[PDB]
């Protein structure tokens, strides 16, 4: 017994599309992760609502969803809609719309249950022999960025969620925010930086973040910076995904492409053309939590992480593992 979901992951930078065979044995691959970078929180963080064109943007690859969906049989499809959706005062008018063009209302859901299932979609598939439990995924998006760790598997299962907490920093609202200008200044720098790390004060309240032996990156942000990192001309997710990443390597790469101007980062085609403008914003919070989880472990166990492992598979993965499994019951 086996039921084929759908499911579709509208972040604040893009929206992606997935469909998949889910039993016991985890999840098949039918189609593999369409991305289209439609920027629907464009500007929401001082707006508070979408534009017309984000919407519109937004319809069209909806559009095209339906038709690739259509070119197979569902027994279901989930739409999530996270940030973005969230933040936005005109969000019924858009899940009215996405309603009349896919046949499913989306689904605003909470920033931990983002995490929760992120945190499923990324730790689902890693390997036991290579990876050292507590896990602590990383999802940095465009409007939110999530912390969630697991258990060490001694005390608590390696699979269940500890602690959880989706702070509303990202690397669209980041940029937005502070890195006003071509190339940003160290003065906005300064301010992102701050802005940041209040946000991981209150993040570190509630997850023991410090209890990680592993950190797992994953979305956007986090596997640009890697495929930056190991030189690739041009985009490649099978050479990306499980990736160690050294801390060194990625604060290099955080902070030249931080600083860089945005006709520069054109020059490196591996940065797919819609995160050219955020990549920024990506960057510092990406180092941040990086030296703050770092800094929580030394003073937790005495260790200080001085890598990570760069994933391909986060709130999506989650997505369709989830509803699948939930279909194998009901």
């Amino acid at each position: 017994e086996s039921v084929t979901v759908a499911g579709i992951d509208c972040g604040t930078n893009s929206i992606r599309l997935k469909i998949a065979r889910v039993d016991a044995d985890g999840m098949h691959e039918v189609v593999p992760r369409i991305l289209r970078v439609i920027r629907l929180g464009q500007d929401v963080d001082k707006t508070h609502r979408f534009a017309d064109e984000a919407l519109e943007r937004a319809y069209v690859a909806a559009r095209e969803f339906a038709g690739v969906i259509a070119e197979h049989p569902i027994d279901g499809l989930r739409f999530v809609a996270t940030s973005a959706t969230r933040d936005a005062e005109n969000r019924e008018e858009f899940e009215d719309e996405i309603e009349r063009i896919l046949g499913v209302r989306p689904e605003v859901i909470p920033g931990t249950e983002e995490a929760d299932l992120s945190f499923l979609g990324a730790t689902s598939v890693v390997n036991r022999d290579d990876l050292p439990a507590p896990y602590l995924v990383v999802d940095l998006g465009g409007g939110s960025t999530e912390l969630v760790i697991g258990g060490d598997g001694v005390s608590a299962p390696t699979t269940q969620v500890q602690g959880a907490f989706s702070m509303n920093i990202g690397s669209v609202r980041m940029t937005e925010r502070h890195l006003t200008n071509d190339p940003p200044t160290q003065t906005q720098i300064d301010e992102a930086v701050a802005d940041v790390d209040e946000h991981i004060d209150e993040a570190f309240r509630t997850v023991d973040a410090g209890k990680a032996r592993t950190i797992i990156g994953v979305s956007g942000t986090v596997t640009t910076m890697t495929a930056l990192a190991m030189g690739l001309k041009e985009y490649d997710h099978t050479v990306v995904d499980g990736h160690r990443l050294s801390f060194e390597d990625a604060y290099a790469v955080d902070d030249k492409f931080l600083r860089m101007t945005r006709a520069e980062r054109r020059e490196y085609k591996t940065i797919h053309p819609g995160r050219i403008d955020v990549v920024g914003g990506g960057a510092v919070v990406w180092s941040r939590v990086l030296a703050r989880v770092s800094e929580a472990a030394k003073a937790d166990h005495g260790e200080a992480i001085d890598s990570f492992v760069a994933s391909e598979h986060g709130l999506l993965d989650g997505i369709v593992l989830d509803y699948g499994r939930r279909l194998l019951a009901q």
